[PDB]
């Protein structure tokens, strides 16, 4: 798994296209949506993370919080994102391991939103560059 995270003022999305022939279903409600004062965690999941949904997915949870906690974000955003890797796994794999971190941050008290599988997006976001507004992360099976 590769993770960008970018500590923002605004992240507003815009679903536009079907990227999949058969992407996630959406009310028509869920084709726009938006939060302020947003960690926004752009996900890429890899191949590599076939051989262990739990772990990388609980690493995540734990990575994401982290920085959510430190920037002092109560609002998270969870972005399916092909663009941190090019050995990415098959949906339903990346299906997976997003629901798992969305869930889990749920869990962990933030209050989160995603981003629906399988479509081409319109996306406008205000980044704060403070220095921990834009993190890189990289999370592996041990």
């Amino acid at each position: 798994m590769r993770v960008l995270l970018i500590h923002a003022d605004y992240f507003e999305y815009e679903v536009k296209d079907k990227a999949l022939k058969n992407p996630e279903p959406i009310s028509e409600d869920m084709k726009r949506g938006r939060m302020e004062e947003v960690l926004v965690a752009f996900i890429s999941v890899e191949k590599v993370d076939e051989k262990n949904p739990e772990e990388v997915s609980l690493k995540a949870i734990e990575e994401i919080s982290k920085v959510a906690e430190q920037v002092k974000a109560e609002n998270v955003f969870v972005v399916p994102w092909a663009h941190l890797s090019s050995e990415l796994a098959k949906p339903s794999v990346a299906m997976d391991i997003l629901n798992r971190v969305y869930q889990g941050l749920k869990e962990r008290g933030f209050n989160v939103g995603k981003a629906p599988f399988g479509y081409y997006i319109a996306v406008k976001i205000s980044c704060k560059g403070h220095p921990l507004a834009e993190l890189s992360r990289t999370i592996v099976p041990e």
